[PDB]
């Protein structure tokens, strides 16, 4: 029908938002100003975080909103290499506020994933997504912010 794609569409950002809302309802969840909510799984004693064009060593899940895995560097048994310049912004942000051994949940709303048009294939229009994030290691050590440089954000972002 002529209104078909609208109201599915508007279904997929209700249950979207409720899942974004729920999870950032978890009182350690952070919300950043772009709308990232992350959630901590492990602190690592790294001492950098990695810079915008850092090669870093990945383990990671991505999940839907239902729990439907659609991507794991698990399921193939060895680690990732990315760039955070050559994923999603979501991804992008999160990378650069890490540190090696940090493990971290990401709750990424449409606009910082694959937004209106979704992924082209299991992921549709306005999905939010949940990625389990393990920084293993960063080549050279890491060349982007110091770790005291990152936990000030944080903290100034948990504190607003």
């Amino acid at each position: 029908a002529a209104s078909h794609e609208e109201r599915m569409n508007n279904y997929r950002k209700r249950v979207g938002r409720l899942f974004m809302e729920q999870k950032a309802a978890q009182p350690d969840a952070v919300k950043l100003p772009s709308g990232l909510v992350f959630q901590r799984i492990a602190r690592g004693s790294g001492k950098r975080a990695p810079a915008i064009d850092d090669k870093c060593e990945v383990h990671y899940t991505g999940r839907l909103r239902d729990g439907t895995v659609f991507d794991s560097s698990r399921e193939r048994g060895k680690p990732t290499t990315f760039r955070p310049n050559e994923v999603i912004k979501g991804w992008t942000e999160a990378l650069q506020l890490m540190r090696e051994g940090d493990r971290w949940r990401l709750f990424i709303p449409y606009d910082l994933a694959y937004g209106v048009t979704g992924g082209g294939g299991m992921i549709p229009p306005y999905s939010p997504l949940e990625f389990d994030v393990e920084l293993i290691s960063i080549k050279d050590g890491g060349k982007g912010r110091t770790a005291e440089e990152v936990d000030e954000i944080l903290r100034k972002a948990e504190e607003d």
